[PDB]
């Protein structure tokens, strides 16, 4: 089997990407946000308290034929940015561009915080990072990927995120006419439960590339791309008038630059994330004061190969016996 969807930007900064996903029979679509980095299905539901909805689709699972409770299970989760949830574990049907997994663990939020209440678009995360991540106890339960794999028509999922336009999620095939060029797969430790590599270095716009291995995870569900503050002060010097602000939380430039390109490493191969990527606009509304997509990771003790680095490339999550990640250019 495959699966194939569409995955469609929450704004015009691509701050995150939506796909629609069929939950329960009668199916319930509900929009989540494909994670790399994690490894729940969550969604706002029937349970999540009803002051912390505001506008997003719910899962009911009293309307589903298929529910099931998983008695005894709950999960409680918080990402790098400091967001979390929380609930009970439902088990159903779930369908993603076709692909058809039943029994998928769908872990119904009680609680939610600010961050995702907030944001009306997203009605939950569906976790694609490696199922020892995932926290439902006591029993940990497996990704849809995880569940999907054996059916596949082969053993692997492909990322290719649009900058500001829709692009897509593939299960189960390459699709050839997607990438320029050839695949370059890279091996992936396993070791922390994320897709995890090493870039093999990096340039600024039209520089001399820099020989270097950056450890970092491949996560769709992160925004930006986090680098070691050596990398990132070498790219924001070719910015006139960028700085670090601690106010602000990160580095910042003038909305009136034009960026340069960034390149990185895949073995010997390169992904170029033009400047205009790197654009995330102004940090309040009608700032001059523009805010960088490039960041430093310190602090956060990981590189983390965000969407504005994926979406500048086909990206192949091979869940083979021995895992890899394979990036074209597109
Ligand atoms: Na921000």
């Amino acid at each position: 089997s495959t699966g194939s969807a569409t995955t469609t930007p929450i704004d015009s900064l691509d701050d995150a990407y939506i796909t629609p996903v069929q939950i329960g029979t009668p199916a319930q679509t509900l929009n989540l946000d494909f994670d790399t980095g994690s490894s729940d299905l969550w969604v706002f539901s029937s349970e999540t308290t009803a002051s912390e909805v505001d506008g997003q689709t719910i899962y009911t699972p009293s309307k589903s034929t298929t529910a099931k409770l998983l008695s005894g299970a709950t999960w409680s989760i918080s990402y790098g940015d400091g967001s979390s949830s929380s609930g009970d574990v439902y088990t159903d049907t779930v369908s993603v561009g076709g692909l058809t997994v039943t029994g998928q663990a769908v872990e119904s939020a009680k609680k939610v915080s600010s961050s995702f209440t907030e944001d009306s678009t997203i009605d939950g995360l569906l976790g694609l990072a490696f199922s020892t991540l995932n926290t439902v106890s006591p029993t940990q339960q497996k990704t849809f990927f995880d569940n999907a794999k054996a059916s596949l028509d082969s053993p692997v999922f492909t990322a290719d995120l649009g900058y500001h336009a829709p692009g897509t999620y593939n299960f189960g095939f390459i699709d050839t006419t997607a990438y320029t060029g050839s695949i370059t797969y890279t091996a992936v430790s396993t070791k922390q439960g994320f897709w995890e590599w090493t870039s093999t270095g990096y340039a600024v716009g039209s520089g001399t590339f820099k020989s270097t291995s950056i450890d970092g995870i491949a996560d769709t569900g992160t925004t930006l791309l986090y680098l070691p503050a050596t990398v990132v002060s070498a790219y924001w010097a070719q910015v006139s008038g960028a700085k670090s602000s601690s106010s602000v939380g990160g580095y910042v430039f003038p909305c009136s630059a034009t960026l340069p390109s960034f390149t990185f490493g895949v073995g010997s191969a390169r992904i170029v994330i033009p400047g205009d990527y790197i654009d995330f606009g102004p940090i309040s509304t009608g700032s001059s004061s523009c805010f960088g997509g490039i960041q430093s990771s310190a602090g956060i003790g990981i590189n983390i190969f965000g969407d504005v680095a994926l979406k500048a490339a086909f990206v192949v999550f091979n869940g083979a016996t021995t895992p890899t990640l394979g990036f074209a250019s597109k």
